[PDB]
């Protein structure tokens, strides 16, 4: 079967993730496009050993059932092998995130559903029976190209009290899936997720914010040590705008209002406290675009990512850095 | 607890149509449907469902003296009153989606900064409603993804009854009458009771047994069906099939209701939904898809029901 503590058990081979996530929002024009290629070969510059592959679905309010998925302008199953193939054949592992936005932009963790079924209304079992058809056509995908890890969720956090619902889609998983399961809570919901045991690896959101680091540091370390599973951050990074670093997960806070240091500042002291530790199994950072910016351009981009600019190399160091090189 | 025969007055709650001669009309043509209350129901907003900070008595909704005017209204008509405060959501979400995390977050809109604008909203109106005299306030619509913060709703009640004598309600959705967990903090329970075509003996014997479980009283703080095609079977939905007339299908769920719910010692009436400020011309009855019954067959039903031998008695 599955349950494991610190390692994942053999049949699903834990490693230490130097990633950086590759993709987002996943726009098939974005990439079929040359421009992506050279996307995927700048970012392995970064040192990394890891890309999570981060693609969308839609659905089309927090409250309705039914989410599409590889249908214009969403990535076309092509296009995901591409991906998968083109970042083992510069030698990365994978992670596959499928991930369901709301088409009325509404944030992801708001969707939800009653907690009683009612005849007119929306229910959990409709909105599941969607997700599943989500995930598991990406799960089959996922075994049919070898990618190392799945994804199963990102910040879904008004389902997560769906605890039933959460076991049988995993279970429903490793019936098409054989590699490493993982679910991505959001920031401080380490120990909010009640079903940690049913996947391989714990997974957050990790947008804390300067000044926090150490703090963090020791409440998840607590947190981990709890559970008896391996843990990492799915997500981390902070755009290079003014202020970005009290709040990094906000990604329209203060557009176009540029500061390269900022987000150099986050990065040195998320690696100053999250490093080598044996509980801790690294970072997939956020994020890096199928179509990149020219680096003449880069001092003037406002992104997440770090391409031409200084956090580039706070990474590099951390990522080439014998303590790190060494797990 | 009055046995209410009542409709609901005034929504949405816009300024320029209650300060409107039209609505003086309005409320008077209401009164013939026989009724003793009416639920004066206005709107304040929020921008989304995961926003903190409700707006209300600003333009274009109600102000003060329009609500101190629809409420003296209805007394100088002989009705008594219950004022009905009802937050919407200016995206178009349905108010039953408001909601925020279990877990307060750093970066993220809290239930203790809804509440607090909520209880501004709500205590703003229960002092309107002491200074009034209104019989009855509804400190709730609907408000289904905020019902599990318990806490919370009884710290509202603790204040709404500091401020406000009468009589508090609140008004649970369609099908959740055994869900609310601090029925107990009110003094009469309600709900919006759409139900379909077809299943009106069921729900009253589903019903009794939840009242007579908390042993309080209860009457439907909305009931109502808009006068379309096929709207009896989602009675609730106020989108569905606009423009496709059906005078019969309003009738019918009329007098499927009252065959159903009349003069149990358990129940104490309705709250119909609902009658505009602005009316149509009785002209135009027979083409218009609202819920409004003026003009129409149910109208009869209705105040045949309310002037009848069981409910006279009550």
């Amino acid at each position: 079967h599955h349950s494991s503590g610190l390692v994942p058990r053999g049949s699903h081979m834990m490693d230490y993730i130097k990633g950086m996530t590759w993709g987002w929002i996943g726009n098939s024009e974005d990439w079929r496009s040359n421009e992506a290629e050279r996307s995927m070969e700048e970012m392995t510059n970064l040192a990394i050993n890891w890309t999570a592959i981060a693609f969308q679905g839609l659905q089309e309010t927090a409250h309705s059932p039914d989410i599409t998925f590889a249908e214009p302008p969403m990535v076309t199953d092509e296009n995901v092998r591409w991906a998968i193939a083109k970042a083992k054949s510069l030698g990365l592992s994978v992670i596959l995130k499928p991930i369901v936005n709301v088409r009325d932009g509404t944030w992801r963790a708001h969707i939800n559903f009653f907690d009683k079924d009612v005849p007119c209304e929306p229910t959990w079992s409709q909105w599941f029976k969607s997700y599943e058809s989500f995930m598991l056509h990406y799960a089959k995908l996922a075994e049919d190209t070898g990618c190392e890890m799945l994804c199963i969720g990102c910040e879904m956090v008004q389902t997560e009290r769906r605890e039933k619902e959460w076991r049988d889609l995993i279970q429903k998983v490793r019936q098409v899936y054989s590699g490493i399961i993982t679910y991505n809570c959001d920031k401080y919901q380490e120990d909010e997720v009640t079903w940690w045991d049913a996947v391989d690896v714990m997974s957050s959101s990790g947008y804390y914010p300067i000044g926090s680091w150490e703090h963090h540091e020791s409440r998840i370390k607590k947190i981990v040590e709890s559970w008896q599973k391996p843990f990492f951050f799915m997500e981390a990074g902070c755009p290079s705008r003014l202020e970005s670093g009290s709040v990094p997960n906000d990604w329209n806070k203060n557009r176009g209002q540029i500061d390269m240091d900022e987000q150099r500042v986050f990065y040195e002291e998320m690696f100053k406290f999250f490093h080598g530790q044996k509980w801790f199994y690294g970072f997939m950072l956020w994020d890096w675009p199928a179509k990149l910016y020219r680096l003449e351009d880069a001092s003037e981009n406002d992104d997440y990512c770090v391409y031409g600019k200084p956090a580039a190399e706070v990474i590099k160091s951390f990522f080439t850095s014998n303590k790190i090189a060494k797990r």
